[PDB]
């Protein structure tokens, strides 16, 4: 009697990935009831959603399975019934897996220098995977820089990293079964805490004469140090301005019609997101 | 004597894509080389970048095949040569195909109200594709709305398309050989030109007595028209302004101390990326 069959005659689906099948009834007279089977021996009712079967033509239906999960595999048949009662049936082994990919490797990941810095790639695949990471086209690992290790959870560790070790690390994937790879380019960044100097520590004005001073900190780290002021202790707003006036880094602070109210202890405050460092200057006014 | 096998066995790349083979010899006593030739009878260089040869041990070497590409199908072998210079080898084919993926299919894709649209989705693919267009779930075709139509490269077409006709269409590309599912979802939007209607077309004004007078336009279209004034023919900046005061959409233009010099014929100039429409209003302006 009838012959049956389903392609592709076999399938493999990637998780939340979709695949179909077709199931062929040959030469084809009429009147026969075509009805899919899922794994767990349910009949599956027809133009549902994610599990998908679509009568095509009285020849034929259609398994779809959207977004699929490990629960949707499988054995899944397709039963024809002729008018008389009698059943064809054909079978569709249907594996699910988890192609290599990844699922957190942000970019770029950063550092205070001299810290272990450990750069974080999370991969997923149903096989376990290989890690390989690689920087400038090398293996880290082949070269033996006691610093570089490649740790039980497959991140890479840099010890003491140093503002030289920034740069781009790949995390390269593979499974041997399937001469898979997949990799990741991770920039990682080395920040490096200010350091400040003041140009002049003590600085002598004479006030009322209409006349300014120019307070200077010279700083440096990376990211580029953002500079604010103290007097005495108290923020000084960088902000309209009259009296005073900032750099564009604020490194240098403008004093500008200096009266006795300006004598004080400033502080030149250099940060950014790797630390801090401060230098005071004292300003002594003298009446003119 | 000795054995050697590839894993995987054989293998499938898409163009662009990555794969790699372990070519392993049995046992292993030493001193034996380790070649790998391409399909075109060349011995492989060590080391080089794209087709990669890497000698893991002495028992086995790695060939990698990265960013694949047409050429590079085809069967590879690996060479083993004992000491005494007898051989063995193992072969694997290796075959490269275009997965089913989009080339050119951009979100949104507007169309001016009543155009035929035709909704652009490239795939590519090494089996041609079959592809459905689905809108809300259906498929576009099985409703025959006699002004929808897939063409011939694929693409949709929306005859006389309407404002109703707008949202998310699906462009499902589907290889039957391969139960390959991949989809793309397009918004399209349509665009409805402007059309506007002077809310006076005839205002009087009295010179010299400080007063104001608002003209207003009524417009609208899709995207919300932009409205834009002359003065006889004279563009009027919407900028400072002392005289004339626009609203936000300057859809209202008020002059503010009026005198004889603001009697014309103003024009409000409504546009939207899909055309123009334009209403005027006739200002005359009497001495106190």
């Amino acid at each position: 009697v009838l012959q049956v069959d389903i392609v592709p005659s076999q399938g493999e689906i990637s998780v939340g990935e979709s695949k179909f099948f077709l199931c062929q009834v040959a030469g084809d007279a009429k009147d026969k009831d075509i009805s899919w089977f899922s794994p767990n021996g349910e009949k599956l009712s027809p133009n549902q959603q994610r599990i998908s079967v679509v009568w095509n033509d009285d020849d034929s239906s259609t398994l779809t399975i959207y977004n699929a999960n490990i629960d949707d595999a499988g054995i899944y048949k397709c039963v024809v019934t002729a008018e008389d009662g009698t059943q064809s049936e054909a079978t569709v082994n249907v594996k699910i897996f988890q192609k290599l990919m990844f699922k957190n490797a942000p970019t770029p990941q950063e550092f205070k220098e001299g810290e272990d810095a450990v750069i974080v790639c999370d991969v997923v695949s149903s096989l376990p995977p290989t890690i390989i990471w690689k920087h400038k086209g090398r293996d880290v690992i082949l070269k033996k820089d006691v610093r570089f290790i490649v740790l039980s959870n497959n991140y890479l560790q840099i010890r003491g990293i140093k503002k030289t070790d920034e740069g781009t690390y790949r995390c390269e994937g593979r499974i041997l079964a399937r001469g898979e790879i997949n990799f990741k380019d991770i920039q990682v960044i080395v920040n490096v805490p200010p350091t400040v100097q003041a140009r002049q520590s003590i600085v002598n004005a004479t006030a009322n004469l209409g006349q300014s001073v120019t307070l200077v900190c010279d700083a440096d780290g990376f990211p580029e140090p953002t500079m604010s002021w103290t007097k005495d202790g108290e923020p000084i707003e960088n902000e309209d301005d009259e009296k005073h006036i900032f750099s564009d880094d604020s490194s240098e602070l403008t004093i500008r019609n200096v009266d006795k109210n300006d004598e004080a202890e400033y502080v030149c405050i250099a940060e950014n997101k790797a630390g801090e460092q401060d230098a005071s200057i004292h300003l002594k006014v003298f009446a003119k």
